[PDB]
DNA sequence: GTGGAGG
DNA sequence: CCTCCAC
DNA sequence: GTGGAGG
DNA sequence: CCTCCAC
């Protein structure tokens, strides 16, 4: 149901994790985003509220950021948005 | 050195407090934060984050979307500054 | 609705 | 003097 | 560096 | 078939 790369980031507090650690997000889709600026997590986390949490909002930000997939954005946002669930 | 406002905000996980929980932010700025969009304080965090947490760019979003102060802006940036190190 | 900083 | 938050 | 989803 | 993540 969920990656276990998808449990380690929302086991704890992102803090200072790199973006590549968010579920969804590898070396290719990371190092653009790096690039676009988001070059951390958290930063990732920033837009996704500003977004006020909305999936297609955010998946579709995603999608023309980094260009990741279905798969891809659906893993990041549900990813994020369990982090906050449990966090935020 | 920080006001008893400040404290409530940093010592637990904003969730879903409003815009003017936020140390700084009364009903004036709150008013304007969420009529601009920023209607959830976790929003502004987001908006904190994406901003890379800088402090002169976040004072000076703040300044330049609600109004706030030196005073202002300096409060609602070390709230947040704070609450992120306490949760983030 | 007082007190006090910012402008 | 007026604004706007903290209390 | 294999396995498998997305495109 | 190629891309890109998860492992």
């Amino acid at each position: 149901t969920t990656s276990q790369k998808h449990r380690d980031f929302v086991a704890e507090p992102m803090g200072e994790k790199p973006v590549g650690s968010l579920a969804g997000i590898g070396e290719v889709l990371g190092k653009k985003l790096e690039e676009r600026g988001f070059d951390k997590a958290y930063v990732v986390l920033g837009q996704f509220l500003v977004l006020k949490k909305d999936e297609d909002l955010f998946r579709e930000w995603l999608k023309d950021t980094c260009g990741a997939n279905a798969k891809q954005s659906r893993d990041c946002f549900g990813c994020l948005r369990e982090w906050c669930d449990a966090f935020l």
